[PDB]
């Protein structure tokens, strides 16, 4: 699995959580958005290979998936409160972080 699957991981549990009718599927695809979200965190995007591993590129990348796991740990607490309908407002913003921080790199 390489940044390609992680991004289509977030894409497949987004729409998990979008259909989901209960707050245990919601914590469940939540949960695989936050693995996927850190083993991308990890992977060097292509637009990228070029630059240093602490350009502000990948600065830029890296931190829009710390922003990206901190918003999806915000939207799995409102789950664990059975805050379901919360919980899947919040994982619609995530394609904001999503596309604005990230998507500029593939």
């Amino acid at each position: 699995a390489d940044l390609e699957d992680n991004w289509e991981t977030l894409n497949d549990n987004l729409k998990v959580i979008e259909k989901a009718d209960n707050a245990a599927q919601v914590k469940d695809a939540l949960t695989k958005m936050r693995a996927a979200a850190l083993d991308a965190q990890k992977a060097t995007p292509p637009k990228l290979e070029d630059k240093s591993p602490d350009s502000p590129e990948m600065k830029d990348f890296r931190h829009g998936f710390d922003i990206l796991v901190g918003q999806i740990d915000d939207a799995l607490k409102l789950a664990n409160e059975g805050k379901v309908k919360e919980a899947q407002a919040a994982a619609e913003q995530l394609k904001t972080t999503r596309n604005a921080y990230i998507q500029k790199y593939l």
